[PDB]
């Protein structure tokens, strides 16, 4: 469940400047969503907002995947940079 991803997304907020969180999360034994749930919610917007993995390392970039065995504890793994149209 730990693995500290600061991701950089250019969020749905009252249009401050795009926003990167660190979210330390994983795929719990459930969905890989639970990380992305965290950015969103972050930003005080609904989940739908944010979604793109890219992995840093010989693994080069990437999107937003599917629940993910990657999970494991990697500071410079898989980033997010999404925009999606929501607000709350």
């Amino acid at each position: 469940k730990q693995k500290v991803l600061p991701v950089f997304y250019f969020a749905r907020e009252p249009h401050s400047k795009p926003i990167k969180f660190l979210v330390s999360v994983s795929k719990e034994n459930s969905t890989a969503s639970e990380v992305l749930d965290s950015l969103s919610q972050s930003v005080h917007v609904k989940p739908e907002n944010l979604r793109l993995a890219e992995v840093i390392k010989n693994r080069f970039h990437r999107v937003f995947l599917p629940s993910h065995s990657l999970d494991t504890v990697s500071p410079s793994d898989t980033l997010l940079c999404f925009e999606l149209l929501s607000s709350e």
